[PDB]
């Protein structure tokens, strides 16, 4: 048994931009209240108030080449 | 057996870009008020409050090349 | 048995930009107040209160070129 | 001749009030950009650009007696 | 000629008030840019530019009495 | 001719209040950018630029009683 492998890649991946910019980004802007009473937990609580996790990515380039290659016998 | 494993590659990823800016980022800008009264927990509490985790990203390329390769006899 | 594993790599992974600035990150800018009366806890309490854990990252490229390889006997 | 200018004032001008307060004025929040080429003024020129003469204005009474008494011969 | 000016006054000018507070006055939080070129003035002028004569007035009363008398014979 | 002027006053003006406080005055947050290329002035010139004139006046009364009198013959 010959196995042979040869893959070639001359790809290219590219981007060209102009200015990149005035961005706003702005979550939670409103008043956020929150009023609890008598409440019973028998069991595990997980909270989150306010204004959490927000992302702004802004890449100048941002471009992705995401490649796999297997052999198996 | 005769396993010849040649993958070549001559790829290019790329950005060009101009002035990247002028990005604003504002989470949680308004009033967060909790008020509790009277709450039994009986068991595990995680709590979070405000502004948490909150990411502001801004490379100047970020481009990725991810490239993975196996072989098993 | 001959095994041949000779990947070739002449990749390039690449950014070029004009100026990167003007970026405002501004977490948790309202006021955050927090209440709180006759609460009962019977096991662990984890509490963040206010601005935490938050990023602001900004590289002058910020390229990635991940690779892997394996060979299994 | 006989003037008698005898008015009597036994009134009230009241306020009562609870909290006062959670009062936000955020004027020019955006961007304001100006541009400007070859322009010839022959006389005289006034200019106000951004955020100008603004007022917040939050009294606790706030109340008004305006009066005005005359005699004449 | 017999002239008698006698006006009387007892009144009251009031308030009470709760809390005053929790007042946010941001004026001109936005970018302001300006750019000018080849202009010509042949006469006077005045310029403002940013954030200028803005007020926040927070007075725990604020009540006004205002009160003119006058006789001319 | 007689003329009395005999003008009485038991007046007052008052406030009361709770706690005043928690005032947050900020005119001019941005950013303020000026450019400038080949201008003429043939008179007077008055440039204002940044953050001038505000004011935060937070009086516990700011109460105002204003009177005049006035006799003429």
């Amino acid at each position: 048994v010959q196995i042979v492998y040869k893959p070639v890649d001359l790809s290219k991946v590219t981007s060209k931009c102009g200015s990149l910019g005035n961005i706003h980004h702005k979550p939670g802007g409103g008043q956020v209240e929150v009023k609890s009473e008598k409440l019973d937990f028998k069991d595990r609580v997980q909270s989150k108030i306010g204004s959490l996790d927000n992302i702004t990515h802004v890449p100048g380039g941002g471009n992705k080449k995401i490649e796999t290659h297997k052999l198996t016998f």
